[PDB]
């Protein structure tokens, strides 16, 4: 109605999605950034990674060093997953969508979410881990025996691009959201309501990257285009979980924990 | 701290609509004759047994082939039960083997609860609601399978007299796996610390939900000596089928929860 509301209605959601973001998150991008540019250990080769089980408690261990850091990452993103949830649930609309339509949203946005916010805790040499107590470098990952030497890389190409736009956790916040809001994923019920939601969430998004970055010439278009790139990311990723349950062998042993571990 | 708990509360709950499609809600409408379905089918006999193959969607003896068909409803449980775990706040945060064990020491109790939303004193729903068989029936079978669903039904008729909802068993069955008692835990502390958050939701949960039952709290805490009699005594029973039992195929989910130790 009034001149200039449209604009404080953007705004505001855009706050609400920040605070919500923070109550989510512990270790957002700024506080990751103080880290990676200076004390956390760091893990630089086979050797520094078993003497790093002393200095922290790493909750995963219950064998070969490639398959215990696989593992180590599977723990950390059933704990992002959980996260990412609760997050999914300040996002305006969500919880009043249809309760499968919810599963299906979280279920097939949660990767690309894990792979974005990855990127806020990695540089071009390596990532944090251990909520921030670790740092493990990307050659000792590149360094890992096939195949578990490429599981990383492709994350850590996309990172250094991503983090290139330098955007922060007020612009993530909305951005994680349109990710979710997505009527495009397989099995979704209504998806008219889900689009009406994700119309609001990028009117948002574009505004608070153009006052935020008004330097920065087309970056909600070239954001919309990072977000095309994490679909063909997760599905290099899922492609090499196939290949680490065929080819590499451990398959029926502890029932309960691949219960934890199926998708 | 009270607006925390009943956000606490409706997340359960929340999670335990997404994770059990058969609720007691849903189970009460069955058992009452709500539904637009047609009215389950009812096995009491060797023959409406045999009549249940055809009628609702490996072994040839009865007794065993009734007690496969229990295995088999606990496995889809543990599957239902690990995926409403992993929506406690802190419960994937903990050390992985505890969430482990965790599971491994509190399936059962949770599986004996919600048995219960779907028994009433004369039987008992089976097969997601399309059948339900006869309390007097499952009474009828073969040593040892005499009465070994006596003691389900004497807790269930008990428990259902608490009246509980949805929305309170989601918060109880919570409080269950999240049990600093179970064997062999690494770290105690981190569970207990969540399971008394549990409890102060649990409790608040029940006073505004039945602000008239007096207690009821208190009488549902005390139906774990229930639960957990009732699953120390069916571990005696497995004992005892071992013995008057040929080859038993037992799902590997099954082998490794009672794997002892
Ligand atoms: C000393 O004990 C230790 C043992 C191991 C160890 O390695 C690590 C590495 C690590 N990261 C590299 C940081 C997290 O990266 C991730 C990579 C991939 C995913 C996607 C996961 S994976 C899958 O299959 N499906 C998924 O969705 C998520 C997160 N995080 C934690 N531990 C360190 C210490
Ligand atoms: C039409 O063909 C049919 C074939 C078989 C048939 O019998 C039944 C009976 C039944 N209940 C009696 C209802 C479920 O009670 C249960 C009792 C015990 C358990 C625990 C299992 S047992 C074990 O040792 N460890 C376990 O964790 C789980 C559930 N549920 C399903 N099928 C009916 C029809």
């Amino acid at each position: 109605s009034a001149m200039g509301s449209e604009s404080a209605d953007l705004r505001a959601l855009a706050k609400h999605l920040y605070d919500s973001y923070i109550k989510s998150f512990p270790l957002t991008k700024a506080k990751a950034r103080a880290i990676l540019t200076g004390s956390p250990f760091v893990i630089y080769d086979m050797n520094s990674l078993m003497m790093g089980e002393d200095k922290i408690k790493f909750k995963h261990i219950t064998k070969e060093v490639a398959i215990r850091i696989f593992q180590g990452c599977q723990f950390r993103s059933v704990e992002a997953v959980q996260e990412i949830t609760e997050y999914a649930k300040s996002i305006p609309g969500f919880v009043n969508l249809d309760l499968n339509d919810q599963v299906t949203l979280l279920k097939y946005g949660v990767h690309e979410i894990i792979y974005t916010m990855l990127a806020s805790l990695m540089n071009k040499d390596g990532v944090l881990i251990s909520e921030g107590q670790g740092f493990m470098t990307r050659e000792f990952l590149k360094s890992l025996r096939k195949p578990f030497g490429d599981f990383m890389e492709p994350k850590f190409e996309f990172a250094v691009k991503f983090n290139a736009l330098e955007l922060d956790d007020s612009d993530l916040a909305i951005f994680i959201a349109v990710i979710i809001l997505s009527g495009d994923r397989p099995g979704l019920l209504n998806v008219k309501p889900i689009e009406d939601i994700q119309d609001n969430l990028l009117q948002a998004l574009e505004l608070q990257l153009k006052l935020n970055h008004p330097e920065s010439s087309q970056l909600f278009a070239k954001l919309l285009q990072k977000m095309t790139d994490l679909r063909q990311i997760v599905t290099e990723h899922v492609q090499l979980l196939q290949v680490i349950k065929k080819t590499e062998t451990d398959m029926s042993l502890h029932p309960l924990l691949q219960e934890i571990y199926k998708d």
